[PDB]
RNA sequence: UUUUUUUUUUU
């Protein structure tokens, strides 16, 4: 049984406020909890309420923005409770419902509560909902603010806790009917903040220069540096290696480790391995290392002050990944990573005035800079109509919502009055953007649903093809073996099929430079998608060698994303470019359909496939007029 | 024409 586990729970700062928070949650229906980093609110508050009997008539739900945090928090809470995982304490995430009729405390992804609230608007199974990591501002969390604010009026018994950063506390309060704010101190350590005197013309080189000084002019302690992209991070490690070699073998070893989402898990694990005696560790990271990945024994942070941010342009149907200055909170999250284990220093390569007057206090929330076609279909399915007037804490741009409503109209998900159609309600069952659900349903009439479920499973995935620095040409040679003459959609089909016919081999993934993590998730998606298809009584049909049927069906959902070769978009005529990764790169194709258009260094079409103009007027008869 | 930060979901 537990020996010293009780001491661990009572050692946490939140234990000093135990009695007071239990009182605050019986007093107030909605409550804001600000808990600084070390507080222990995540693991304890759920248990404090269960211990006070809040579990008697209702279950306790706690949302997390990330899957890994739902499982890790649930596992830790379960050991403190002393019960098997999935009994008294459980977690629910996509493809992993680890709960049983005995579960009184349930940790889940925000996304999961979003999806639950569609089938049960009053969330009858739950007595208490806690939204953890509310400061992250994930679209799901922002949606849950609005829905739960309406749910509280419907059910007076149900209690809601919402977490917040200190700066947004009063904002969140006024949103939630000016309910009270409970503050809980953390255990974090001081961090000395060093601003640059004159701004640095090259942030990459300045960051590398700062890393060398810290390694040679500072006491023992590992370094976390934040850069923006995998290619930039990969290049920085080689440059920093070359520079340390150039200095003698007299100088202490500096161990240079990249960290990014694209990186394989085996390579990711080494950043946690401790530094041999007399060595220093420098992790070169994206913003993945702000919240998502936690690295022990970090005492120095290099903050060049740049992140790659998403921004959606609805008039152009284009995402922008631009390197932009980070928010003040982001800089503070980056700084705080050196004070987690013990006291530390953070080297910001910008002026103090630049931080104070040239940096936004908070990062723009996601709901205000992503395509919302998905979110709006879900809210329509929940029976909400005047979405322009919907009660979002931070309302998204009006043009973005209007284009999302126009896209749902064009797919048949809304009628001329903007009410949800029978088709729309069906498309809302599919956990994907409407355009993909549209294509799955078009694929039944075309006789190609078997291929289309594979293709739609591969659209969801991130970093399908692995491109390591030293073996870039070897990777592209192996990728080209799968190229379909028509383009990227049937290449994804080829890749999934070759993996299946390899016996789902990790070795075959490694030898063909393909991320097994991606193929594994696609398979799990394909199984969930097939179950949804059976439920709506849509047969799974193979088109055999007749792959024109797949391309015809794709026209049903992606007609808006189309271009014609000088490429220019048919809808606006804006110039767009084939991505160098595309199976169509070297190749001629007059008419093209693309999954997504993203401005990095160029306006690049993603997953482009060659199509025939007749299919566009076949698939979308009202959205193409003919003319000589 | 030469390469995308981070994350979420069936009934």
């Amino acid at each position: 049984t537990n020996m010293s586990i009780k001491e661990q729970r009572e050692s946490l700062p939140v234990f000093q406020f135990r009695d007071q928070i239990i009182q605050a949650v019986k007093d107030n229906q909605i409550l804001i909890v600000v808990g600084e980093t070390g507080s222990g609110k995540t693991t304890q508050v759920t248990q404090y309420l269960a211990e006070a009997g809040f579990t008697k008539y209702g279950m306790i739900g706690c949302t997390q923005p990330r899957r890994v945090a739902a499982v890790s928090v649930a596992k830790r809470v379960a050991e403190e409770v002393g019960c098997q995982l999935g009994q008294e304490v459980g977690y629910t995430i996509r493809f992993e419902d680890v709960t049983s009729p005995a579960t009184k405390i349930k940790y889940m992804t925000d996304g999961m509560l979003q999806r639950e609230i569609l089938m049960d608007p009053d969330l009858k199974r739950y007595s208490v909902i806690m939204l953890d990591e509310a400061h992250e501002r994930t679209i799901a969390t922002d949606v849950l603010f609005a829905l739960l604010k309406k749910t509280v009026k419907r059910r007076p018994d149900l209690k809601v806790i919402v977490t917040s950063a200190t700066l947004d506390a009063e904002k969140f309060s006024e949103y939630f009917n000016s309910c009270p704010i409970f503050t809980i101190p953390g255990r974090t350590f001081p961090v000395e903040i060093l601003y640059s005197r004159e701004p640095e013309p090259d942030y990459l080189e300045a960051a590398l220069t700062t890393v060398m000084q810290i390694h040679l002019t500072e006491p023992p302690g590992d370094i976390l540096v934040f850069l923006t992209g995998q290619e930039e991070i990969d290049t920085a490690c080689e440059i920093l290696y070359e520079r340390m070699k150039a200095l003698g073998p007299s100088v202490p070893e500096l161990i240079i480790l990249p960290i990014y989402s694209a990186l394989p898990s085996e390579m990711q694990s080494r950043i946690f391995e401790p530094a041999p005696p007399g060595s220093r560790k420098v992790v070169i990271a994206t913003n993945i290392a702000e919240t998502a990945i936690t690295i022990d024994y970090i005492y120095y942070v290099v903050d060049p002050g740049f992140v790659k941010q998403n921004a959606y342009d609805p008039k152009l149907g284009m995402d922008s990944l631009v390197v932009t200055p980070i928010s003040q909170a982001q800089a503070n999250q980056r700084a705080g990573r050196a004070g987690r284990t013990g006291p530390g220093k953070c080297f910001r390569l910008y002026t103090e005035a630049a931080y104070q007057s040239e940096m936004l206090p908070t990062t723009i929330p996601d709901i205000q800079r992503q395509n919302l076609a998905n979110t709006i279909l879900l809210l329509k399915a929940m029976g909400i109509n005047d979405l322009l007037r919907f009660d979002f804490m931070d309302p998204p741009p009006v043009n973005t919502m209007l284009t999302a409503l126009e896209e749902l109209y064009a797919l048949g998900a809304l009628d001329d009055e903007g009410l949800l159609t029978r088709l729309g309600r069906k498309m809302a069952d599919f956990p994907m953007e409407p355009s993909l659900s549209k294509v799955l349903i078009a694929s039944v009439d075309k006789g190609c649903s078997d291929e289309m479920v594979t293709i739609v499973s591969m659209l969801n995935l991130q970093q399908i093809f692995y491109r390591p620095k030293d073996k870039q040409q070897q990777a592209d040679q192996k990728k080209a073996k799968f190229h379909d003459p028509t383009g990227d959609h049937l290449t994804l089909l080829n890749v999934y099929n070759a993996w299946k016919n390899s016996g789902y081999s990790n070795a075959w993934c490694f030898e063909n430079y393909i991320q097994a993590r991606a193929m594994r998730r696609a398979r799990d998606v394909r199984q969930q998608i097939v179950k949804i298809m059976e439920r709506h009584r849509h047969p799974i049909i193979s088109c055999g060698r007749d792959t024109d049927k797949i391309r015809q069906a794709l026209c049903a959902g992606f007609f808006r994303n189309t271009a014609r070769k000088d490429y220019k978009t048919l809808t606006e005529g804006t110039p767009v470019y084939l991505h160098p990764s595309s199976a169509l790169f070297g190749k001629q194709a007059e008419w093209v359909l693309y999954h997504e258009l993203v401005l990095t260094t160029k306006e690049y079409m993603h997953f482009t496939t060659a199509i025939e103009p007749k299919w566009l007027v076949e698939a979308a008869p009202t959205f193409f007029k003919l003319a000589p």
